[PDB]
């Protein structure tokens, strides 16, 4: 299976479905450029290097709290509730909130290693889980 995937056994339903360890995406169907375009949407919390953002001066939330925010988020998305561009020009503690967590066109070395690996390992068009860094915790959307 393509960088990072497994399959996997499902705790409620005895079902397969197969995890991503890099982007920590999840799926149940079975699942390198040298740029990517991804979008983002980033959810500081109390131990970020830097946990001040547009939306909140001093950010007090715990990191379960953040990681808590982001799977809500991802089951709206998922579920169609709520479209991700609208969650993160809404949500994102990043700046790129307004351009609806948009970041460009980035090749590797240039972001932080574990949003790097995660953008690098998701197909066009895939969201990631949540991915963990020292901003915070973020939904990565590869869009190109
Ligand atoms: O201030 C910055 O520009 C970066 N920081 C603080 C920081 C500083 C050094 C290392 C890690 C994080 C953030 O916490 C941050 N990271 C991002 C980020 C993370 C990954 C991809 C794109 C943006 N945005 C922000 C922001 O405030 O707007």
């Amino acid at each position: 299976l393509p960088p990072g995937w497994e399959k996997a056994m499902s705790r409620s339903s005895g079902r397969v479905y197969y995890f991503n360890h890099i982007t920590n995406a999840s799926q149940w169907e079975r699942p390198e450029p040298a740029r990517v375009r991804c979008s983002h949407l980033l959810v500081k919390h109390s131990q970020s290097r830097r946990p001040s953002s547009w939306r909140q001066e001093k950010i007090t939330r715990t990191k379960e709290e953040a990681l808590e925010l982001i799977n809500g988020y991802i089951q709206k998305i998922k579920s169609g509730e709520e479209d991700f561009e609208s969650l993160a020009s809404q949500f994102s503690d990043c700046s790129s909130a307004k351009a609806r967590g948009d970041l460009g066109a980035f090749s590797r070395g240039q972001m932080q290693k574990p949003f790097e690996d995660a953008s690098f390992a998701l197909r066009t068009g895939e969201m990631s889980g949540p991915v963990f860094t020292d901003s915070g915790i973020h939904i990565i959307l590869r869009t190109e």
